[PDB]
C-alpha cells in the first residue's frame, strides 16, 4: 500500500488515488510576491479554550493526537471560512534533517517540519461526510523551525516512546493545543487537499505566516518513530511529507499586507 519510500511514495500515488493529479492539489509552495492581500478577509478565531484531547496514535504514517470531536469543544471560525469547523486532530510531517519536512514551502523555502490542525464543517455532521465535500475541512498549517524549544510541544515529544510503531496507541488526555500557536493569526489561505492518500479536494487551506520554533532535541524525538509495526524491520518516520504541486492557476490569498 502508499508510503513515503521509492518504490511506494508520492510519485506513485496517482496509480490508486487518480485526484492526485487533480486540479486542486497540495501542498503548495506559496510565493509570497504573487500573493495577494484580501482585505474582504476575517480574522481567524480560534476558539481551542474546551479542547478535549483523548489519544495518541502512531496510524504508520505520523502520531495523531485527536480530539472529541462530538460536540463544538474546539473550533476554528472566520478568516477565509463560512462556517464553523470542528477540530478532530493534529499531526506533524517532518524530515530526516533539519533543512526539510514541510509540506508548503515559502518562496521555496522548507521548513523542518510543518503542523496541521485538522477540522471539519459542521454542517455536514461527520468528518466522514465532510470529506466528500468541497468545503468539507480547514486545516490549519503551521511551520516548524528548529532553534529554541517550543514549551507547549513538550508533553507530545515526552510520549512518543509509547507509540513508537505503527498501531500503537496511548491516552493523552488534558493536552492543550493553544500551546503550538504563534504569536501572529496572520496567514495564507488557497483551496486545496487532503496531502496523504486519499488525496480529497476537501480543504480550504489556512497556513500561518509565523513559524514556531522547536528544539533540534524535540524533532530529534519525531525521528525516532517508526513506519513500521511492532516485531517488522525498524524504518524510521522521517521524510513523511509530500513535496509541492501544481498550482494549476488557483490564486494564494494573504490577511495581511
Ligand atoms: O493533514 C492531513 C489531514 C487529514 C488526513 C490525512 C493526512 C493529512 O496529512
Ligand atoms: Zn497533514
Amino acid at each position: 500500500h502508499w508510503g513515503y519510500g521509492k518504490h511506494n511514495g508520492p510519485e506513485h500515488w496517482h496509480k490508486d488515488f487518480p485526484i492526485a493529479k487533480g486540479e486542486r492539489q497540495s501542498p503548495v509552495d506559496i510565493d509570497t510576491h504573487t500573493a495577494k492581500y484580501d482585505p474582504s478577509l476575517k480574522p481567524l478565531s480560534v476558539s481551542y479554550d474546551q479542547a478535549t484531547s483523548l489519544r495518541i496514535l502512531n496510524n504508520g504514517h505520523a502520531f495523531n493526537v485527536e480530539f472529541d470531536d462530538s460536540q463544538d469543544k474546539a473550533v476554528l471560525k472566520g478568516g477565509p471560512l463560512d462556517g464553523t469547523y470542528r477540530l478532530i486532530q493534529f499531526h506533524f510531517h517532518w524530515g530526516s534533517l533539519d533543512g526539510q519536512g514541510s509540506e508548503h514551502t515559502v518562496d521555496k523555502k522548507k521548513y523542518a517540519a510543518e503542523l496541521h490542525l485538522v477540522h471539519w464543517n459542521t454542517k455536514y455532521g461527520d468528518f466522514g461526510k465532510a470529506v466528500q465535500q468541497p468545503d468539507g475541512l480547514a486545516v490549519l498549517g503551521i511551520f516548524l523551525k528548529v532553534g529554541s524549544a517550543k514549551p507547549g510541544l513538550q508533553k507530545v515529544v515526552d510520549v512518543l516512546d509509547s507509540i513508537k510503531t505503527k498501531g500503537k496507541s496511548a491516552d493523552f488526555t488534558n493536552f492543550d493545543p493553544r500551546g503550538l500557536l504563534p504569536e501572529s493569526l496572520d496567514y495564507w489561505t488557497y483551496p486545496g487537499s487532503l496531502t496523504t492518500p486519499p488525496l480529497l479536494e476537501c480543504v480550504t487551506w489556512i497556513v500561518l505566516k509565523e513559524p514556531i520554533s522547536v528544539s533540534s532535541e524535540q524533532v530529534l524525538k519525531f525521528r525516532k518513530l517508526n513506519f513500521n509495526g511492532e516485531g517488522e524491520p525498524e524504518e524510521l518516520m522521517v521524510d513523511n511529507w509530500r513535496p509541492a504541486q501544481p498550482l494549476k492557476n488557483r490564486q494564494i490569498k494573504a490577511s495581511f499586507k
